[PDB]
């Protein structure tokens, strides 16, 4: 699909949209600035790239890429090209997680995707050289070089090596009794939503090998900055574009290393939302048809025991999608940011280590099937998500428990918690617009387990829940309770019966009550009228089509 | 009127958001990132201060705001508190000056306003502390602190000592044939956009003084940021807000800064928009009884011949605003950023110097009015913004020569300099819509003075001009051409009458052919189809509503 977003380039060469202000003498006051900055007479001959960093100090996974940007520009000026450094916004789900402030998480996504593509277009830079962090902008990011369709390469941070679920866990042990406060102070990594889309996006051929786990402040992480200048020359000479790396076969590749490796549900948004940004189409069932194909071979936290530095000390990523080409569940022909093929960049990796107890064996996988179920029926007409470790049987069914929010629920599950047993409960009003911001909800599962009711109730939700209850829990249920969904019609004591096989999620009130009830249903007030959250209202669309925001 | 964007507080604590993450002991896993980052056990009980720069390296007027970020943490740790420094994105005019970058450049504010408000209140800090440019981001950072009502104090990065209109004056000047090449390499400030905000913003109070008047790289600028946590943990103590600072009466306080000083028209778009941001409202009428009352007085560039440095050796900003405070122009009770009021901070600065030659005397002004008049019509019903020196004359006829864009507009002043003798110029096709972005134009007026046509043709858009043609230049046209205002009907040969005694642009076009023509227009399809332009399309005001997206 035509994408019509950003300025065309006013063919050999390796400036071509920098020459725009450098060349012309009509543009002498842009030559009067560069040349404030430092940029002499034959540095306006050279290309321009745009180091984008994601930095700031109230994060643990971002407090160091200033240093990894430095080391960028380094490379870039090495490889004889001019680096400039901007820097966008970026929020940790660690610090909001269980306040409103959760609201403002995945918007930011599409903040930043909007952020470098504003820089990268009044600047008129040729290529873009982005470092996100081990949160959740990653996305942002890739999103802005497929509207851009300019040279561009993702450095990812590298994950922290493990010493934050503990520490969030600990408030729960400590109220049932397990631990004291003493040990709950001391408390205060694995394949969630950083590690997933790293790995999916290093699949996807837009990062260089080993970018996804390397660990953040490991030596070769700095190593990996000074060389993006090299490689992104190299795609500038062959004009190698996002568009030419991204391709229906190469998002197969993301979801083929989300389901191989227990990826988080939220790459499900992400990579839709990737998808759109370079005119393609990116579907629920296209990720059902990969899941069914993919078999989990990944003993890998929050399903497993390992965390990403052991997959970097037994190979590293590449060395897990040398073992899933090998069997064929890869396209090794798609081009990468490397100037070569995804096989001929595996070609020449050490493969898995010896007596590796991580990756298992496609004769004896952790799950036949991929984690990742989208399921359907009368209550999620327009699709849903949930993450299936194949172990919980394939059917529950209970009367609805309904909650207008997170909040409302936590009461109720600290005042009576057992008349959740049995229970089908339903947290609505937190989709993109009911949220607002689709907001992730740790605590509603954390309350569950604690409660002793991890295998005896359900969890459905419009909007996003981050780990297993070691039951059935749903999120992105469309349409959301705020655009009148069936979701939004529920009432306490309805019978819901979610069943895996035939991947619904029904109700046993009838499709003409159900319709009696849209008959009388208004809409809530939004819960704001100004700000971003507002302009998120007013722009995202649906779960089921990546929540993007400028369509 | 009730603003509803973001968090509120969880009476006398200074930290009264940082304690919804450091206090709850079900936000232990906030707590221990916060621990990840450095702070101690102490420290969680300290205010938390987010410290929002601007900084990029493509502009030298914020490639040094990193240096000033990092003279404000220490400032903010030696009051006591916490900081924590993140970065948003900007865009420099001067480099994107005359291509399709400056589609960009105005949508920018509103993208920072989105971004430090995105940051506040995810990470929940009690108070702000902003490092804008000498470029045009500042009221941007304003917007945020309105949106969510905690105290912050904005620091100038302060504008750069002379030596880029003279470097944009070259090429015409190179092709008329008064310079060579070589003199046009040699070349390769005043009262623009970033002196007139920056000087508006600290009469309006949220800037510390001098902070306006100060240059960049001065040493003093560095000691204002060490002194603005000093600062802030007054208004965390007072709970002073920008609510309370941000005024009707302060809003004309910096109004009448914008014309005593012959501020830029943007000013208009910015500070309606900063007034949107704490649910005041503010109308083109009054900013034409703001300029009708408060007379020209300051002999600066572009009109005059001085410059901000000047301002700054003859006592600063705070000299000029005692000036009009003395002459009864400024209401004195408006509380500021100080702790005090306006009068209180003026009390005690040192009076200009004796003998200055750039703030004239009441008796002897350069305008008896301001220079800002605001012009409707026929052509223009929902208002229209230039500005005038009074030297011009009241009234210019003549016929329309209309075009669809800048860039046909200079193709045909070079083809043909004499077609354009005595017409009234339209470039349509230009607003926050049509453009999109509405971007700033300073070839059609160079190219219009270079052919030797300054006094003898006026210029009209939906967009914004930069500088003035010593004739009748005037912008913001509303409603804009895409929208299918009166702007979009005029054809070629209309006769077109400003009126500035009636404040009126018509058409000697019988308003039954305007309404026949009205009937038969349909909208031009949009430039863009995805990306933040066009999210900016989609959510964009008109110019008389500030272009404010969020409403
Ligand atoms: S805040 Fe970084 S992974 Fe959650
Ligand atoms: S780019 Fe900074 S004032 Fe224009």
């Amino acid at each position: 699909q035509s994408v019509t977003a950003d300025p065309s380039p006013p063919t050999n060469k390796l400036n071509k949209y920098s020459s725009r202000i450098t060349e012309p003498k009509s543009q002498g006051g842009s030559q009067a600035i560069l040349h404030g900055v430092g940029l002499s007479d034959d540095d306006l001959l050279k290309p321009q790239i745009g180091i984008s960093s994601v930095w700031y100090e109230g994060n643990t996974c971002n407090m160091h890429l200033l240093k990894l940007s430095e080391a960028v520009k380094e490379g870039v000026e090495n490889a004889g090209m001019v680096g400039f450094r901007f820097n966008t916004i970026g929020v940790s789900d660690a610090i909001s997680m269980g306040t409103r402030g959760m609201c403002f998480s995945l918007q930011s996504r599409d903040l930043i995707a909007d952020s470098i593509e504003t820089v990268m277009s009044a600047q008129w830079y040729d290529g873009n050289i982005s470092i996100p962090g081990c949160d959740k902008n990653m996305p942002g990011t890739i999103m802005a070089m497929g509207r851009l369709n300019r040279p561009g390469i993702m450095v990812y941070g590298g994950t922290i090596k493990p010493g934050f679920v503990s520490a969030f866990q600990s408030y729960g042990e400590f109220v049932s009794g397990s631990i004291s406060d003493e040990q709950r102070k001391t408390v205060l990594g694995g394949m969630y939503t950083a590690n997933t889309m790293a790995s999916a996006i290093e699949a996807m051929g837009m990062s260089l090998p080993y970018s996804s786990s390397i660990p953040a402040e490991d030596p070769l992480k700095l190593d990996e900055c000074r060389l993006a200048g090299k490689y992104l020359l190299e795609l500038l000479k062959m004009d190698l574009k996002p568009r030419d790396i991204i391709t229906p076969k190469s998002l197969r590749n993301a979801m083929v290393s989300v389901m191989a490796l227990g990826g988080s549900t939220n790459a499900v948004l992400h990579l839709i939302a990737i998808a759109r940004s370079v005119g393609l189409e990116l579907t629920l069932d296209d990720f059902q048809k990969v899941s069914d194909a993919v078999p989990f071979l990944a003993d890998l936290k929050p399903s497993g025991k390992y965390v990403m530095e052991d997959i970097h000390k037994i190979g590293g990523t590449p060395a897990v999608l040398r073992y899933l080409l090998e069997l064929g569940l890869m396209d090794g022909d798609c081009m990468t940011v490397t100037g070569q093929t995804l096989a001929q960049n595996l070609e020449n990796v050490p493969s898995l280590t010896e007596g590796q107890e991580i990756i298992r064996p496609l004769s004896n996988p952790i799950k036949e099937t991929g984690h990742i179920q989208i399921l359907r029926g009368d209550l999620a007409p327009d699709g849903s998500v949930a993450k299936i470790t194949g172990k919980e049987g394939l059917y529950f069914s209970g009367p609805a428990l309904v909650f207008e929010g997170e909040e409302s629920m936590l009461a109720a599950i600290s005042a009576d918690p057992m008349s959740f047993k049995g229970t089908v409960v339903v947290i609505r009003g937190e989709g993109p617009k009911g949220g607002p911001g689709m907001p992730e909800m740790l605590t509603p599962t954390s309350a569950i387990m604690g409660a002793g009711l991890g295998k005896e109730c359900a969890l459905l939700t419009d909007g996003r829940f981050s780990g297993g209850s070691h039951g059935f829990v749903v999120g992105h249920i469309c349409p959301e309770a705020q655009e009148g969904g069936p979701i939004g019609l529920i009432k306490n004591g309805d019978i819901i019966t979610i069943d895996i096989g035939a991947a619904r999620i029904d109700t046993q009130v009838s499709p003409e009550e159900m319709n009696d009830r849209r008959k009388k249903w208004t809409a809530p007030a939004y819960k704001v009228n100004r700000g971003v959250l507002y302009k998120y209202i007013k722009n995202v669309q649906s779960a089921s089509d990546g929540c993007v925001t400028d369509e």
